[PDB]
């Protein structure tokens, strides 16, 4: 019993992190097998930030600019080139603590970890979810730069995110590990907002099918509900649409639990409407949107209380 | 930016869990040396001496991976179990056994057959008690903190209450909280909220930009508990508010000050509003994992 925001194990991670510096800018880089990456924008002097030529700047740099350690010993840097916005750092010694990985894009909606770090080093772990709007709701200080987002289904580490930088609004932006940004953000500190966020929609079914399976039942009703009158009504609370797609992917839970997807559409529709009054639902006052359909099957039991 | 329930980063406690098997009990045990520690109940109103006399060290299967390690002693410590192994665990941490206090908050390393498959941030509720997130099979489970390179073991998982909420000992087999290892009539006690904590998020906001709740009122200690003890809030003592003095500082506004607001946030609620994207006042973060979080320390 429980329904916690948990985080993977970050031990297979943080055997990779190390801390690059060039010139006066440090920030962290992932060093998987023979190379580092880490955000291109560590070749940047600040001025450089409002309308940098990263391959005018890259040309004029040589390998022993780039500081790589890990831990206490410097990495001979022998090679680099730029991928998107991130740079890849050849280095002349293989990470011996390289974990079997992938490289992973994500879509909107899905969560994974935050492996946080300042000058190489991991300072804590977090469970995040890249927000309709591209943006994450992290938890990021100066130095972060660099720090990557991962899940870790079975031994492999699929590394889907790295930080690039903080909006405005106190969110995060960042790329895949190919260095192609989620969202239209560029790694330039030019005037750049967060597009209006959306509620995760099929997250808070999720998370309602999670409470279920933990014994309550206190928010669901007699009605149900189709598709088009349930998108129309979650469109006034600034909800994502639900598609096929979804309902779909929310089968599992649904035959769980028994109650079919457009009948907890309707509880969704009603809770909506009325708030909870003075109730919580898995120890929450708001409707939770940062766990998976996926996320609910991996940490609730297979038995519904 | 961001205020997150952020746990260590787990890779020392990692290196360190195994699978302990003992008759058709399957648990977590914590490999340390040569020595593996794990609940007294995975022999099992059971008599743990009458148990424990009937094994041999070959009774205890003991899988540190895909390898087994071969038991060669084991004796009792309250309610912990602790075999003697034949290979020391090269990935031991730099490490202490430390009991914890009610309102401090931990790491949680959840593992089922000894791999771990989750890290969680929780407190030890006033009642003792944990809510955590476990499913059978995570017994044996520990949490900790991190000091620079030392790991402090403070929990070991041992059983679920019937409300869904968790019951453990420290590393050295004391229960917390008026719990015993064994199937029988057992409950959490009432539960209080955890004000000094409470107060270190509200300077948390404040830290973030959120300053609704700020009024120009200030308070009494003694008022301030009067008004604590109709809400089941943990009362604040003059140690609290001394702790609260730099988050006092950064943000200019004095415990008592802060009080005031919590007072208000108490009496007449949040009113459709949030603060750090709760509407209800947290109550799991303390002084300290404020600073550390608002500061960026590095282990
Ligand atoms: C909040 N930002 C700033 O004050 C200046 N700034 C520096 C840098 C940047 O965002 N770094 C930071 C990253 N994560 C958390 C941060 C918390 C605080 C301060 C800086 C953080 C940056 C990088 C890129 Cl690729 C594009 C723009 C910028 C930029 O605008
Ligand atoms: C809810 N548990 C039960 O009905 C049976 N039960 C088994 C065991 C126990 O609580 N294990 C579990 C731990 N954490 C999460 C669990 C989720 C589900 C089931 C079991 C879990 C236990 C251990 C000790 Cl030392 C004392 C009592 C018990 C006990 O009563
Ligand atoms: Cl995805
Ligand atoms: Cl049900």
């Amino acid at each position: 019993s429980g329904f916690r925001k948990m985080a993977f194990p970050s031990g297979k991670v943080e055997g990779c992190m190390v801390q690059v510096t060039c010139g006066t800018t440090t920030l962290n880089g992932l060093w998987l097998d023979d190379v580092v990456y880490c955000p291109r924008h560590v070749i940047c002097t600040s001025e450089d930030m409002l309308n940098p030529n990263y391959e005018d700047l890259l040309i004029r740099k040589s390998n022993h600019n780039f500081l790589v350690q890990a831990g206490n010993v410097q990495l001979r840097v022998i090679g680099h080139s730029m991928q998107n916005c991130v740079l890849k750092l050849k280095v002349d010694t293989a990470n011996p603590k390289t974990p079997k990985y992938k490289f992973v894009r994500i879509q909107p909606g899905q969560t994974f970890s935050v492996l946080a770090c300042y000058n190489g080093s991991p300072s804590g772990v977090y469970q995040c979810a890249m927000r309709p709007n591209f943006t994450i709701k992290g938890s990021f200080l100066n130095g972060s730069c660099g720090s990557v987002g991962f899940n870790i289904d079975y031994d492999c580490v699929s590394f889907c995110y790295m930080h690039h930088m903080e909006l405005p609004t106190g969110v995060h932006a960042g790329t895949d590990l190919e260095g192609n940004f989620y969202g239209p953000f560029v790694d330039r500190q030019t005037a750049q907002a967060a597009g209006t966020d959306t509620t995760i929609t099929v997250n808070v079914l999720a998370w309602l099918y999670a409470a279920v399976i933990n014994g309550d039942r206190w928010f669901l009703n007699r009605f149900t509900t189709t598709l088009n009158d349930f998108n129309l009504v979650a469109m006034k609370y600034n909800y994502e649409p639900l598609t096929q797609d979804h309902v779909d992917i929310l089968g599992p839970l649904s035959a769980q639990t028994g109650i079919a997807v457009l009948d907890m559409c309707a509880s969704l529709k009603e809770l909506l409407q009325n708030g909870m009054n003075g109730r919580t639902i898995l120890g929450s006052a708001l409707l939770e949107d940062e766990f998976t359909p996926f996320d609910v099957v991996r940490q609730c039991s297979g038995v519904t209380f």
